[PDB]
């Protein structure tokens, strides 16, 4: 089931610029000044979707065209927001990412290298709560499976997870965009 995802402003790390529609996010040129509510990611440029999922099946698409790094997927709502962590299946995160413009990996511990034929301009996330799966699909390549976590022992609600980059050092100015449908 198609989910209409929007970004939660309360989770967004200071370094992030959300669109006004809540459907787009880019890494910014310096921190912004906002509060330090407990829901906000202090240590890395991450933000959640507003939707919580307690059950059922949910699909959404993210445009990543041009970007040299990024991280997508799903996480426990109960993940710590304050401080340092890895994006690991062991630690409440079901993610894939592009690092360094060339290296796709999936957030196993330790992570798993992905060899993609067609580099994705667009990525699908499919959450099946009851199955205990999070699946990533390469839309550019007609929906080929990028990677799938299974036997995820979902307890409590989950959130869509996003990060458009780690350091604006490069030109990671382009946004993650949530696609219509
Ligand atoms: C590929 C780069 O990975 C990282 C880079 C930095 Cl600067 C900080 C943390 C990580 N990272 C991370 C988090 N980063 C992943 C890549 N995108 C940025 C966040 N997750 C991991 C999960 C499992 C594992 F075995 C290792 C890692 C890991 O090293």
């Amino acid at each position: 089931s198609n989910a209409h995802i929007t970004l939660d402003p309360d989770t967004a790390n200071p370094w992030l610029i959300l669109s006004e529609d809540r459907r787009q996010v880019r890494l910014g040129d310096t921190q912004q000044s906002i509060p330090g509510n407990e829901e906000r990611f202090d240590s890395y440029p991450m933000v959640l979707g507003a939707q919580h999922f307690h059950s059922g099946k949910h699909y959404w698409e993210v445009d990543v065209t041009g970007k040299e790094a990024w991280d997508l997927g799903v996480c426990r709502d109960s993940v710590r927001r304050k401080g340092h962590f890895l994006l690991s299946s062991k630690s409440g995160f079901w993610t894939i990412w592009l690092w360094n413009k060339q290296k796709y990996e999936a957030g196993t511990y330790p992570q798993t290298p992905l060899h993609l034929q067609v580099p994705p301009c667009q990525v699908g996330i499919f959450l099946d709560y009851e199955a205990g799966m999070v699946s990533f699909y390469n839309i550019t390549d007609h929906g080929s499976l990028i990677y799938s976590f299974s036997e995820c022992a979902f307890t409590g609600p989950l959130r869509p997870f996003f990060s458009p980059g780690f350091n604006d050092g490069g030109k990671n100015t382009a946004p993650l965009t949530l696609c219509p449908l």
